[PDB]
């Protein structure tokens, strides 16, 4: 991949399903001036990913207070993302989202970030912290079975911002 | 760059370390087959954030022992530098006695194999890697220099990989 600490995070432009339930083409560069947490998950309609997605969405206000945009992504189509959003939570759906969910059907974004599981065409659980100047500050990659922690992500974002001002 | 890939064998190394008994010993990652390994880099000895991380992992080594997990720290400093830092009491800004080995990577080849060498400064980023008992890399963590790592989070991850290994 091209994700290197201290270098500009690779830009992307891709269709996302937005919090209002509509599709929009967004770019990482849209969020210059804010910190960004950009995380990949393997596939829609799975059982580890919804715990993570719902936690980041439920707690989006805590990232807002850190002037930090959270963006999720997977190789599944944006239509599949919306289908999972519209599935009732009591049946295993995501429910309404406070974060956008990017579609990476060409796998080029996952490749740019070095998190494509090449033998299976899906992303590992990659999470990237990008500062307000677009510079990559933190790389996290978990193998497929093991989820990430919103608490840890908030600790990291806040710590980078504090040390930025030092 | 680097050869650290999730789901592939973690890059082996053979290097001089300062062991918990305070003596030099050449160790290899493959020595620890059969155990989980947390392998972490820090930029260089005799600094300010790194000792807090090193001491935290050393102080809490028993919690990794209870998970059949070996913790190993590393930097590009010489093995004499590591020993001097250990021999400096914590009261005076040193590490004090350690419960974990500290690997010396003076040729920078281990940092390069793990993709954490910061070009031009000849130091490693704050890289941390979780390797299972088969030697397979399961987790990559890399922090830019100013921000340290969490022992709690590392234990959460080791526990979760061992949990999911059961199915």
């Amino acid at each position: 991949g091209n994700a290197k600490i201290g270098h500009p995070a690779p830009n992307f432009k891709a269709t996302a399903v937005m919090p209002d339930g509509q599709f929009k083409d967004i770019s990482l560069s849209d969020y210059k001036g804010k910190y960004v947490v950009f995380f990949f998950y393997p596939l829609d309609f799975t059982f580890v990913s919804p715990t993570e997605i719902i936690a980041f969405s439920d707690r989006a206000e805590e990232f807002k207070k850190l002037n930090c945009q959270v963006i999720g992504a997977s190789v599944d189509s944006h239509f599949s993302h919306l289908a999972w959003v519209n599935t009732p939570k009591k049946q295993g759906g995501l429910g309404p989202m406070n974060i956008p969910l990017v579609s990476d059907p060409k796998r080029t974004i996952a490749q740019d970030y070095g998190v494509l599981k090449a033998d299976e065409g899906i992303s590992f659980r990659g999470l990237f912290i990008i500062d307000d100047k677009g510079i990559l500050r933190q790389i996290t990659v978990n193998d497929l079975p093991v989820g990430r922690s919103v608490d840890e992500t908030l600790r990291l974002v806040q710590a980078f911002q504090f040390t930025d001002k030092h």
